[PDB]
């Protein structure tokens, strides 16, 4: 949906993105009620290509609509500078979120969180897109703690184009996709097993300071990153599950919902942690 630059006011700068700023405003059209939107711009210096792939997450997002994956208001593309609007959240990235505000939120709380992220993605499997780049920091937070996936891109990563949309995050990325670039839902469950670990430690960095090839090495070796702090253990099976070297065997994502959905009504279940 194109928007008459006149239907948008930019009201502060909060962020910086791939391309420009990220924004906050409003949007106001005929016949509807003003709302907030985040705003991302592109200036002035940017290629054609460049353009293209600004806009195709515009593109993409438009394609969706669910309430855990972030709404597409419309773009900008007749002036300058280009813009893509959608909602607002205004709590930011979740990651950033929850290292704020650490120890501060519940396990129910956070299990509500992540059930959150893992509707989207059983919406995105639904409609056979596969993110790639799932990860708490492309979770944005609502001021009611809504979660919603965010980041959307159908570039290829840098290892999978010419010998000579950026490199694979290997933290996040599951063993047969760094290997043979295989990118399917079932290697997002694994990028989602690695978010569950993110939003229970509030926010720290999966594999702390190992490298990426010690991280590669490690996850061939068996190792998987233990219970965070006061993790529930049925939390932490979970993880363990998203995380079988074996595609196959990893829940799906109405599983995932599932399981989180039980205990969420089986609070009880949560107080067994190691
Ligand atoms: N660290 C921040 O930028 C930030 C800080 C505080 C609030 C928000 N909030 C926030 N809310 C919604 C979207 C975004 N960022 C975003 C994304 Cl992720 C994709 C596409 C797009 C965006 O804005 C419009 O077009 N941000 C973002
Ligand atoms: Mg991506
Ligand atoms: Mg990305
Ligand atoms: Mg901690």
């Amino acid at each position: 949906k194109e928007i008459d630059v006149s239907y948008v006011k930019i009201e502060e700068v909060i962020g910086a993105g791939e391309f420009g700023e990220v924004c906050r405003g409003r949007l106001k059209a005929p016949g509807k009620k003003e709302s907030c939107v985040a705003i991302k711009t592109l200036k002035g210096g940017y290629t054609e290509r460049q353009r293209r792939e600004f806009l195709s997450e515009a593109s993409i997002m438009g394609q969706f609509e669910h309430p855990n994956i972030i709404r597409l208001e419309g773009v900008v593309t007749n002036s300058m500078p280009v813009m893509i609007l959608t909602e607002f959240m205004e709590n930011g990235a979740l990651d950033s979120f929850l290292r704020l505000n650490d120890g501060q939120f519940t396990v129910i709380q956070l299990v509500g969180m992540l059930r959150g992220i893992a509707s989207g993605m059983r919406y995105l499997a639904e409609m056979s897109y596969v993110h790639r780049d799932l990860a708490a920091r492309n979770i944005l937070v609502n001021s009611n703690l809504v979660c919603k996936v965010s980041d959307f891109g159908l570039s290829r990563f840098l290892e999978e184009n010419s010998s000579d949309g950026g490199k694979i995050p290997i933290r996040w990325t599951a063993p047969e996709a760094i290997a043979f670039r295989k990118f399917t839902s079932a290697s997002d469950a694994w990028s989602y097993g690695i978010v569950m670990w993110e939003v229970m430690s509030f926010g720290e960095r999966p594999y702390w300071d190992m490298s990426n090839q010690d991280v590669i090495n490690a996850i061939e070796q068996d190792y998987r990153l233990p219970p965070p702090p006061d993790c529930p253990t049925s939390l932490h099976q979970l993880m363990l599950d998203c995380w079988q070297k074996d595609r196959n065997a990893r829940p799906r994502f109405p599983q995932v919902v599932s399981a989180l959905d039980k205990m969420i009504r089986n609070p009880a279940s949560l107080k067994i942690v190691a």
